[PDB]
């Protein structure tokens, strides 16, 4: 049985050959060529692989939705299934559905990559449960991520679904569902003329579909090693990335009896292969349906499952899976354990039933199960009269932990018959009490039995400080408060201890109805890019003779290389050739500094530097031979860490200062001296187009084109001639757009585009390649981390008056942009504060870590963060208001800074004054102090933060650009111009600006992508500066083409703009035409402390309030208004959107970030399961964005402000309202500690936060 | 005329907002633009010959 | 190019005009969003109209550089663009012309 | 030319064409053709839209 068969958007699919190991994406994708699912981890957690399965029950007769990956979903599971994609719902060629036009008029899709995903997540819940409520809603997107937007556009498109302005809802189109696409009718004609079991063969794997029970049990009977798999989201995970093999696979899934649910006398009981997402179902009514104590634990199990994932996983992944799979950190395996399940298990003449216990898991993922044996069902038991049951988890293969806890007593009192403490994640396995436990046994609930345990929790589970995972005393801490929080909320059940909205400015009256500049329009794209239509890369088709490339490296972080094994490598079917160092045939030696080589020879520097690369026919070829080729090396030393670096003295270039005042003088002069250092995280870019290219040899004259996502036209260009040895008008590069960039593709795309480019050049034919996610953040790296010493003098006033600044900046193993990123460090230092003796250094370190490159930001937000710290520790030790100190030494109107340039023009009082009304702190304030006096063990926080931000490219002659201008005989205009589209509105602002000034309509003037043959010589499209200096050139471009055309208006001036083309075309006169601008009077000197180096400021201004809870160290972000300065916005919908982004990517890098990486050097966190971004779940609860009204500037384009990356700083107060709360649960449990002054670390993750938030139990555990 | 290579046409749609890119064997770049941007009714800048 | 040299003889007249090698310039295909609005490639004429318009957008540029060839006479032709680069003038240029 | 590659999924066309001097045309049978494989469609002038 062979022929596989199952329907996709509509259409039938009838493929005679399957291999067990071809994906659905992928077949989707790169099959029947439907892009526009787009592949974002390959792990599971970003959902923008997410698609909808339509099959019919069988059971109960009845017809199914649901949302999967299809990332990780193999196409043998899905025989008779049919696949809805997003190009199947709504089109642009002919209705969209509104679940796609109401994301993309509301600005919700901005660079646009995760947006499908988004879509069909979405769509699928209002074709189950057609009017939702606001919470349903809140909540199918636990399973998607989006970087770009901060989310809540998306949420506030979609409430409406459910039951001076920027959108509006009253014109959307209305929604008539039964008009969606018809299940097949095709199946169902099936669907009577019944099962048997099929077999497919592959190349390596042979998958058999399982069809009764007997079949089952004979199968693994005579074949015990054959594998199980179900959903697949774990065996998915072994095979792609800790490279594993199983070569028989059979897949039950099929069997009735695996599938069922019953209700009992005694408890429910669950079919092994039923999916998470129906034991939930099953549960979540019968609590409802049901006296309150019979269902204590059912309580439980629910209340893992709202933070064990999201949808598109829990539609897949089965209960019988999760229980066998055994992680040491399963939450559902604690609450089966102490639970004390029945599981039901069964072979061929086998009829065995054990009770779960301690006994169960024996060692790493084992357990008792012999290899002919397969678990049956699963049975969750209701709970006895006088039983009491909670779960806990918490959160940001080892760490967190999770634990199931169970109490029963001698009925009718208090007493203790029976107890039981399961802990996941703090060992091998899953855990009990025991000895604890024992101990206990018939006391009473009450303080002494309170201590005894806590004291037993300690030694029992006690943890060596090499442990794996590291982190120990918050892990152990969690072991208590646990239990504490337990205790308590028996206690709660008895006798059971009393006491007893965004905003902005109007256009001109005046002005007409198409001229556009100034009014909030809607992305040129977002449309097609909420259809699936707008292509992205290798979104590009392929060409009939294209390879593919996967590019090999270094697994040591500094050693010599003793010999390439390529042997393993030329047996893989497909395979073409390996390229490395000794085949450029140009120049190896590459870099922007010219630091580095294309390909590693004779040593390598860090954790793993690009040796070479494989060749071959398709990506899982090309895997398959990356991991054939195998290299043998030589040991050398490695410096790692800031210090070594500074202990070893390293690193690149001589110390970088700035200096005003004497100083000598203040500290002297000076009432107190404080004195600290603090450590700041580093931080990764993930955007969701991961890096690379498409690169295409013409083959005469050397000439080639390359297809690249990035943010550098120029030097993809030269570094790409240089490489292979020919003249720059050799070689064009072109960009359509970007998933995203935020520097990240400024410089370090190349790596790829470079080696790509060889490929193609050697075998003379197309080649492409592009990242996976766990190559892209090894490979490409990250911001900087930072370490800085202080020292500052002040009156107790609270009026500042000397300070002095150490900084390092670890930068890994090439220069890079480091030294400019350092630059603008020290011009940051006094954020906006006046101080007038001053002063600030810093050092560039060596290390055997991959470069860390450029991040919006530009180390800018590096403190500005340093200083403002310091500062609300001078307010402390003063006895404050804090509010009161930073107001105090503000710069004010025409000051200068320690750089000596004139503060004119200054609108930050304007700022400051206006937040604190709106926001109104007091009363907040006094309200916040109050709640701190009536809670013991959660606590609040509120902070109020500045910031000045310098615009303009630091090296001065970067700061220009330059636009070409078609006007097409039939009236209608071609722009383009420098700079490059990341999903952030430069073409649909570029648009508005040219519509403008030529004075025709919008609609008449397109833009169609970004090239090096177009308009030569182009800056980054980097600092925000990238609106501006285009900006201006279209402007230039526009103008000589109005004094063309002069004369024929003239001569007809009431005649059609059409009029006048015909016209000077008969005539005879260019319709063609360049334009360029320099920003002019730029350039700062380092030794002379002179001169000018930006040309404006962007100003601004947030607060946030927040609550912690200080028993496990999760906090919520409970409010923030920002009010920002961008002047005369061009798109007040776009700017705004680009303030929201920013924000959140602030709280990202301040509060939930954090890489590790193993002592001697290689990046342990890979993928968006280890390293957490933040969620539709982690936004601000109250989010208040205002634009700055009636402040034009007038050194820019048409009035208007830069907008980028200012505002991604103010999340910085929230860490501020975050170490607010932390001096309220000192000081409550601290005993007294009059003004503490304790070391807080960016970024302040569950870990930082608990360990520091001190009492009886962070004491009992005192003395990787 | 008998001129060695005969007449002829690979034509190549983008998709998005009607471009298309055509690469084509003529002496008359600009008409091959227009009749082809009038035949299919959109404006002569989605077109590129 | 119909096979009749245009193209040689488009490099030969800016060869010229710029008073660099001929080996140094490359031109290497002809389109609707390079120059828009073109004549048909037709009646013989197609030489010394592209012929004027070549030279005429040669002119611009040797205008634009002429600052820095003063200040620094006896240096490279790469001499003097580096130098005009990092100075901030154009180096891409149109050029149009009517018999 | 067509010495441009393929795409992978690239189709071929080749067009049909009057076999008299002048007349009127009664009607046009499309039934022969769909029988062979890989055929993808008949373009007409009821089409350009
Ligand atoms: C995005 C994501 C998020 C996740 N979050 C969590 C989380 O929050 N908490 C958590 O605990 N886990 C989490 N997981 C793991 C997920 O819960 C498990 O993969 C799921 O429990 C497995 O079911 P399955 O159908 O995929 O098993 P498969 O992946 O098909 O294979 C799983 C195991 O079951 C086996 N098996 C053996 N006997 C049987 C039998 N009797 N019946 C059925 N299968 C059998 C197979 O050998 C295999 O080892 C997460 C996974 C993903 C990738
Ligand atoms: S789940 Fe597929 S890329 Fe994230
Ligand atoms: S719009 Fe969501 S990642 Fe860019």
């Amino acid at each position: 049985a062979d022929k596989l068969v199952f329907f996709v958007n509509g259409r039938k699919v009838v493929e005679k050959n399957a291999d067990p190991e071809t994906t659905l994406l992928a077949y989707l994708r790169r099959k029947l060529g439907l892009s526009g699912t787009k592949l974002g981890c390959g792990e599971g957690g970003c959902g923008a692989c997410t698609v909808m399965l339509s099959k019919y029950d069988r059971l109960q007769n009845k017809i199914v939705h649901f949302s999967a990956n299809a990332c990780l979903a193999p196409i043998c599971s899905l025989h008779h299934v049919a696949v809805t994609t997003v190009e199947g719902i709504g089109s642009t060629k002919t209705r969209l559905h509104p679940v796609q036009e109401r994301i993309a008029k509301s600005h919700g899709s901005q660079c646009g990559f995760c947006t499908p995903g988004i879509v069909m997540s979405m769509y699928t819940l209002l074709r189950n449960q057609p009017e939702p409520t606001m919470e349903e809603i809140e909540n199918a997107f636990q399973g998607n991520l989006c970087r770009c937007t901060g989310y809540r556009p998306i949420l506030q498109g979609f409430r409406t679904f459910a039951r001076p302005s920027l959108f509006k809802p009253e014109e959307f189109t209305p929604l008539d569902p039964t008009q969606e696409p018809i299940f097949p009718p095709e199946l169902l004609r099936l669907k009577d003329t019944p099962r048997k079991q099929l077999r497919f063969e592959g190349e390596r794997v042979t998958w058999i579909q399982a069809s009764t029970l007997k079949e089952l049990l004979d199968l693994k009977a005579q074949h015990p090693d054959a594998k199980l798999v179900v959903g697949n989201t774990e065996i998915g995970i072994e095979m792609k990335f800790k490279n594993m093999l199983f070569p028989m696979i059979v897949c039950p899934a099929w069997i009735p009896e695996l599938n069922s649910v019953e209700h009992g006398p005694d408890g429910i009981s669950f079919g092994a292969a039923c999916p998470l997402s129906i034991v939930e179902k099953t549960l979540v009514d019968a609590v409802a349906k049901l006296p309150a104590q019979k269902t204590e634990v059912f309580r439980g199990v629910l209340e893992q499952l709202r933070w064990f994932a999201g949808k598109q996983v829990k539609s897949v992944a089965s209960v019988g899976g999760n229980i066998i799979t055994a992680s040491p950190i399963s939450d559902l395996n604690p609450v089966f354990m102490a639970s004390g399940a029945k599981l039901t298990l069964v072979s061929r003449g086998t009829r065995r039933t054990v009770q779960m216990d301690h006994t169960f898991f024996p060692g790493y993922r084992k357990t008792l199960l012999s290899p002919e044996e397969i678990l049956l069902s699963i049975e969750i038991p209701y709970s006895r009269e006088g039983e009491y049951f909670s779960a806990f988890k918490q959160a940001s293969d080892i760490a967190k932990v999770t634990s199931g806890m169970r109490v029963l007593f001698k009925p009718g009192t208090t007493e203790v018959q029976e107890l039981a403490l399961c802990y996941g994640g703090m060992a091998n396995r899953t855990i009990s009490a025991l000895k604890t436990t024992q101990r206990q046994l018939s006391k009473l609930w009450k303080e002494e039995l309170l201590q005894d345990v806590c004291a037993g929790l300690a030694e029992e589970l006690h943890l060596p400080p090499d442990a794996p995972g590291g982190m120990v005393d918050f892990r152990c801490t969690l072991t208590l408060s646990f239990f504490f929080k337990f205790y308590l909320t028996v206690l709660q059940k008895l006798g059971q201890e009393n006491l007893e909205v965004q905003l902005f400015q109007e256009v001109p009256k005046g002005q007409s109805e198409e001229d556009m500049v100034g009014r909030p329009l809607p992305h040129l794209a977002a449309d097609m890019q909420a259809s699936g239509e707008a292509v992205y890369c290798d979104d590009i088709p392929r060409y009939e003779n294209e390879l593919s490339l996967r590019l090999v490296t270094s697994t040591r972080a500094h050693a010599k290389i003793k010999s390439i094994d390529t042997s393993e490598a030329k047996k893989v079917p497909g395979f073409v050739c390996f390229i490395s160092a000794d085949d450029v045939p140009g120049s190896n030696i590459t870099g922007i500094c010219n630091d580095e080589t294309v390909f590693a020879k004779d040593k390598v520097t860090c954790v793993g530097h690009i040796i070479g690369a494989v060749v071959a026919d398709t990506p899982e070829h090309t895997q398959r031979a990356a991991q054939g080729v195998k290299i043998t090396y030589e040991e050398l030393p490695a410096i790692i860490t800031i210090e070594d670096a500074i202990k070893n003295n390293s690193f690149y270039g001589p110390e970088l200062k700035i200096e005003k005042g004497d100083l000598k003088k203040g500290f002297s002069e000076a009432d107190n001296v404080v004195s600290g250092e603090i450590y700041i995280g580093g931080q990764e870019h993930f955007y969701l187009e991961t890096h690379c290219t498409i690169a295409v040899p013409k083959g005469e004259a050397g000439e080639m084109e390359l297809f690249v996502s990035t943010q550098n036209t120029m030097k993809t260009q030269s570094f790409v001639a240089k490489m292979l040895g020919v003249p720059a008008n050799r070689i064009v590069v072109r960009v359509k757009r970007m998933g995203g960039g935020f520097g990240g593709k400024e410089t370090r795309s190349t790596v790829v585009s470079t080696a790509v480019a060889l490929a193609a050049y050697k075998t003379g034919r197309p080649v492409r390649c592009m990242l996976d996610r766990d190559e892209d953040m090894l490979i490409t790296g990250g911001r900087h981390p930072f370490l800085a010493r202080y020292k500052v003098g002040f009156m107790k006033t609270g009026t500042v008056v000397a300070l002095e600044v150490d900084h390092f900046s670890n930068v890994g193993n090439t220069q890079d942009l480091s030294q400019s990123i350092m630059e603008r460090a020290l011009f940051h230092m006094d954020n906006c504060y006046k101080i007038p003796n001053i002063r600030g250094t810093g050092r560039l370190c060596k290390t055997n870590l991959p470069s860390n490159t450029a991040f919006r930001g530009f180390g800018g937000p590096q403190g500005m963060l340093i200083a403002e710290c310091w500062m609300s520790e001078v307010a402390v030790t003063c006895g404050m208001p804090a509010e009161e100190v930073r107001r105090k030494n503000l710069y004010k109107e025409g000051d200068l800074t320690h750089f000596n340039q004139k503060l004119e023009g200054f609108t930050l009082p304007r700022c400051w004054e206006e937040c604190l009304a709106s926001s109104q702190y007091h009363a907040r304030k006094s309200e916040v102090d109050k709640f701190n006096k009536e809670n013991c063990w959660k606590k609040r926080g509120l902070c109020i933060i500045p910031t000045k931000f310098g615009i303009s490219f630091t090296v001065p002659f970067l700061n220009q650009a330059g636009a070409l201008l078609h006007v097409y005989t039939d009236g209608s205009v071609l722009l383009t111009h420098g700079g490059t589209e990341m999903g952030q509105g430069l073409h649909t602002k570029m648009v508005q600006v040219a519509s403008r000034a030529l004075k025709i309509p919008t609609s008449k003037i397109y833009i169609s992508e970004t090239s090096t043959n177009t308009v030569p010589n182009t800056s980054p499209t980097a600092a925000s500066v990238s609106a501006d200096l285009n900006g201006q050139a279209v402007y230039a471009a526009c103008q000589t083409i109005l004094k063309r055309l002069e004369p024929y208006k003239k001569k007809n001036p009431s005649g059609s703009w059409e009029d006048w083309v015909t016209a000077a075309y008969m005539d005879t006169v260019s319709l063609s035409a360049t334009g360029f601008y320099r920003t002019p009077n730029l350039g700062y000197s380092f030794e002379t402390n002179s001169g000018n180096p930006f040309h404006y400021f962007s100003y601004g201004v947030a607060c946030s309030e927040v609550e912690i809870d200080c028993l496990t160290g999760d906090h919520k972000n409970l409010r923030t208004d920002i009010v920002m300065d961008v002047g005369s916005s061009l798109n007040p919908a776009i700017d705004i959107g680009q303030v929201e982004g920013a924000f959140v990517q602030g709280l990202g890098l301040f509060t939930l970030e954090e890489l590790h990486y193993s002592p001697e050097g290689s990046l342990h966190t890979r993928g968006p399961s280890t390293y957490k971004i933040p969620a539709f779940g982690s936004i601000p609860i109250e989010f208040r964005v205002s634009l700055l009204r009636d402040c034009p500037n007038k050194k820019a384009i048409y009035a208007s402000k830069a907008v980028g990356e200012p505002p991604l700083f103010l999340a910085a107060s929230i860490f501020f309202a975050i170490k607010d709360a932390i001096r309220a649960a000192r000081a409550q449990h601290t005993g007294n500690n009059v003004k503490e002054l304790f070391r807080l670390d960016s970024p302040a993750t569950p870990e930082k936060i608990r360990n520091a938030c001190v009492d009886k139990f962070t004491t009992l555990c005192v003395t990787w």
